[PDB]
């Protein structure tokens, strides 16, 4: 199971992820589905880590939203079936900008995403 | 304005240390967790993510690869500046762990927070 | 929507809810489909609220269960599609027993589950 | 032994009435929270919930139905006993929002954290 490729999720979003590198680490481009304000959506660029060995590997990323001033992390695993088929397995935390620590309280929406290979 | 880069601490007393972060808000560095199922084991581990740029209070995330098991954590959060310049980073967290197949990913990943603040 | 009736998710748990009281209280029984050893699992009672005059009720249950030291809690909503159907949908934490506040941070799991009707 | 029983403050300021426990761990009370969308309309709020009953230092669960909104947090943890004597409620919650449909499901649980100590 690696992360490379083209990804689309249950919420119709798709990301592509570009080659990983021998410590485990990519970049891509998430192109999200949903936002607050729909129309204001722009492609945002990602960033994380995953492991190397494992066949079934966990990793992590990070989203940095070109339109909003949000950022979402997943994480998560890749599950290979006896077919082949790939499924990324992901929770994710989405943080809101506050205007102070007194409003931390509100800044962290959770959530999961299930991703599987276009094409 | 608030940039990651320098020596944190936090509430359970890990210690993690950023590098120089870009024009993008990527940075890398490292974390010392305090905390593991097996802590005879924990070794530093490396760190990579993004904060935002252009905001005094940004918020970012980040990965932790564990060098010691096959699990990974995300963290994400802001980073505020009180009325005396103090910073603080606000986080919650994902810790995912290493299950067998598909049937176990219900039990896979921990939730919490993490506060932060400067070593120095 | 209403929470009364027979229910199961997509890890093939399946719960009972008893009748909603005035004040959108109820109770019930849950038998997980999933637990860290299955063999140990038995019947575990329900309680919890919901909102009483909203078409799509948003509420909490806590299930004690009775085979481990664990506690859930799940919260969301119920959701009716245009031919009557009714899905909740759900985010749950799942409390373990640790041994003193040292380990609080390895006690807390997070996860989702969709809820359909059984017939 | 710790019974949820009494009141509690937590970080934010906000209090809770817990009434007694009954024989299987279930248990009432009321929740006045500091903090909301909109405080000016911030009233008192029921809670209902069940602790596990022969642990010294339980796991337990409540839910706390908002009477001035649409939403529904639940909390999660544990009370702990350190060697004074002194209990602490370690806990997690989600606070679930109403939202118009289903296709709106994925910005409806915000998540956080509350660590609570007794009033008195």
């Amino acid at each position: 199971c690696s992360l490379t490729g083209k990804w689309t999720n249950n919420l119709g979003s798709i990301m592509t992820i570009r080659a990983v590198n021998s410590r485990g680490e990519f970049t891509g481009t998430y192109l999200t589905a949903v936002a607050d304000n729909p129309g204001n959506i722009t492609l945002s660029p990602l960033l994380g880590i995953q492991h190397k060995r494992a066949s079934q590997p966990t990793f992590g990323f990070t989203v940095h939203w070109n339109f909003s001033e949000s950022t979402t992390v997943f994480t998560g695993q890749c599950f290979i079936d006896r077919n082949g088929k790939e499924v990324l397995k992901t929770m994710w935390l989405l943080r809101s900008s506050v205007n102070d620590i007194s409003y931390d309280w509100k800044a962290t929406l959770v959530g999961y995403n299930n991703f599987t290979r276009l094409s």
